[PDB]
This record gives structure tokens, C-alpha cells and sequence, in this order.
């Protein structure tokens, strides 16, 4: 039977935030069976929670934000997708401050401290959303898709006209690849005339080439390069693997993006849950005939 999971012990980290520049002290802790994803804001008294789920996606334009009243966490995505890549069911993601830290830009960070301190087997069955029909979202030539399929898998295609632009289309079935080896290291990118608007806007205050792939006109400026020839759209899936986790469970089906970011890939969760002929909970009592399996905890 696959089982529910939490972490096995507490895994503390300390980083900025990449819109805010903001020190911010982050605390991941085990939680009870059917508890989700649930962000924390300990700065505040009392103490403001926020489940991870498609329900409290505030509206904005720079990253996933989970909003409750006027209070914020920015840029959940690449924390969520760690936590969606090692099956973490249950878990308590505490900040000091309104912005999870942005660390070398990836999830290879969030997995290796989460992976350190291990997993832990909960005597529950672990809940899965399986697709039962296509479901589309459009805004203009962006699309995301999600298609029924017997495992978890993610298609990216981005079209950037720009010298540094490279594989732009990458797949990976995870019933057969590793999250962690294939998409877990590859890091944001920005282009310098973005980040000059932005830096004008008092936003990407805590962005460096330390977290950031750093492209300008014709080239990336970070002085060791990139990971992976195809970093790029390798991240556009790992932002996927995050904003899919608000659903609160591991997915069923497979999801294709075309040029998809965090506001189309909300429309999208919203458009499925809203559709229950689409989608339905399963459980497997048996993991030999399930069609995804899990890393040893
Ligand atoms: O939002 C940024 N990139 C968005 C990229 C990545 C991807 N989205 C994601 O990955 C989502 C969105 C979040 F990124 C996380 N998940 C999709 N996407 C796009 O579609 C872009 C074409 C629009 C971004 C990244 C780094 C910095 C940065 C920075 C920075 C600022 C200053 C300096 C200092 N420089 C020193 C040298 O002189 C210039 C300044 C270095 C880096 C920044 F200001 C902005
Ligand atoms: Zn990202």
C-alpha cells in the first residue's frame, strides 16, 4: 500500500528573497496524516497559516503567492515542487518573513536538506488526483493541458527569439526518471532588461548571479554557465511540478505547458477542480501495480 509522507525530522535553512531581498529564516517540520502543504508566517502574532492550495493563490504577476486577508507568502513554487518531487504529503513550512528564500534559484537545495534529514512512512494510504479527461486553459498563443496517462508526466515547450535560445522543449515521465536528477537543479533565469524594470520597481531586490541564471542581449553572465544544456525549460517544468502540488495531492495524467507560466498554470488547477467529470481521488493498496512509485524514504 503507498503510504502517506512527512519528513522525518525538522530541516532549518536561512536565504533572501528574490523579489524582496528580505533575510528570512525557514523551518520545515512533520505533520500529522492528511495535513497537506501549510505555510506559516511565525513573524506574526498570532501566527498566520496558509494551506498550499490552488484556493488561496493570490493575484500576482512575479510568482506563485498564497494569500490569506492582506497577509503574503511570495514564491511557493519551487519549495512546493521539492515537496512534490519526493512525495511529501504532510508538512509545516514556517518563514520569518513574507518570502520563501530564493537559495541558488533551484530546488537542489530544498531537496538535500529535506533528503538529509529523511522521510517518514505515515500508516495512511496516500491520496492521488488521476485526470480522467483533457482539460485545456488558453490566453492568447499560451496554452497548458492536462491529458488522462498511467503514471506523472510533464511536456514544455517555450519560444523565446533570442540568441541564447538551446533545446526549448523538454518531457519527463517521473514513473521512470528521477525529479531529483532531472529538473531539481535548474535555476530561474532572467534577462538584464527585465531585471533593470524590476530593479526600477523595487522588485528582485535579493537576485544575484548566485540564484539566478543571468542572460543578456546575447549570453549568460553567470561565470560557470549553465547545468544543463536545456536549464531553461528544465525550470519552466520544475515551476510546473510546484503550482501542480496546489491541488494538495500527486497527479494522475500528464501536463503539457506551451509558453505556460503561474497565472495560466492557476487557471488551469482552478478550470480542473471546477470539472469533477475530469478527475477523481484514488488510493492503491498495492504499489507493484500502481503506475507511479516513490525514492526508498
Ligand atoms: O522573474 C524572473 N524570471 C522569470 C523567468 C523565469 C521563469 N519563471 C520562474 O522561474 C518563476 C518566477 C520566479 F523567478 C520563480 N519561479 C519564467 N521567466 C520568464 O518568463 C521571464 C521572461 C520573463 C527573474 C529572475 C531573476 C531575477 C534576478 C535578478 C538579478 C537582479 C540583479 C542582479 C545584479 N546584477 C549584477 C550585474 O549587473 C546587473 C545587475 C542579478 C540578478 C529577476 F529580477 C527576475
Ligand atoms: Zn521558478
Amino acid at each position: 500500500m503507498i503510504k502517506q509522507r512527512t519528513l522525518k525530522n525538522i530541516i532549518r535553512a536561512t536565504g533572501v528573497g528574490l523579489h524582496s531581498g528580505e533575510k528570512v529564516y525557514l523551518t520545515l517540520k512533520p505533520a500529522p496524516v492528511d495535513t497537506g502543504i501549510v505555510f506559516s508566517r511565525t513573524d506574526l502574532d498570532p501566527v498566520v497559516e496558509i494551506p498550499a492550495r490552488a484556493e488561496n493563490v493570490g493575484e500576482t504577476t512575479m510568482s506563485t503567492t498564497l494569500v490569506k486577508g492582506d497577509v503574503k507568502v511570495d514564491t511557493v513554487e519551487h519549495l512546493l515542487s521539492a515537496m512534490a518531487g519526493l512525495g511529501i504529503d504532510n508538512a509545516y513550512v514556517e518563514l520569518s518573513a513574507s518570502e520563501v528564500p530564493i537559495m541558488d534559484g533551484s530546488a537542489g537545495p530544498f531537496v538535500f536538506l529535506i533528503q538529509s534529514a529523511g522521510l517518514q512512512e505515515q500508516e495512511a494510504a496516500k491520496k492521488f488526483i488521476r485526470i480522467k479527461r483533457e482539460v485545456s486553459v488558453e490566453e492568447g498563443d499560451k496554452r497548458a493541458v492536462f491529458v488522462p496517462f498511467d503514471g506523472f508526466k510533464v511536456s514544455f515547450e517555450i519560444d523565446f527569439d533570442h540568441p541564447v535560445f538551446r533545446t526549448q522543449q523538454a518531457s519527463v515521465d517521473f514513473s521512470s526518471t528521477s525529479f531529483v536528477k532531472e529538473v531539481s537543479r535548474a535555476r530561474t533565469f532572467g534577462f538584464m532588461r527585465d531585471i533593470e524594470y524590476l530593479r526600477s520597481q523595487n522588485l528582485a531586490l535579493g537576485g544575484s548571479v548566485e540564484n539566478a541564471i543571468v542572460v543578456d542581449e546575447n549570453r549568460v553572465l553567470n561565470e560557470d554557465g549553465l547545468r544543463y544544456e536545456d536549464e531553461f525549460v528544465k525550470h519552466k517544468i520544475l515551476d510546473a511540478i510546484g503550482d501542480l502540488y496546489l491541488l494538495g495531492n500527486s497527479l494522475i495524467g500528464e501536463f503539457r505547458g506551451f509558453k505556460s507560466g503561474h497565472a495560466l498554470n492557476n487557471q488551469l488547477l482552478r478550470t480542473l477542480i471546477a470539472d469533477k467529470d475530469a478527475w477523481e481521488v484514488v488510493t492503491f493498496e498495492d504499489a507493484r501495480t500502481a503506475p507511479i512509485s516513490y525514492m526508498r524514504p
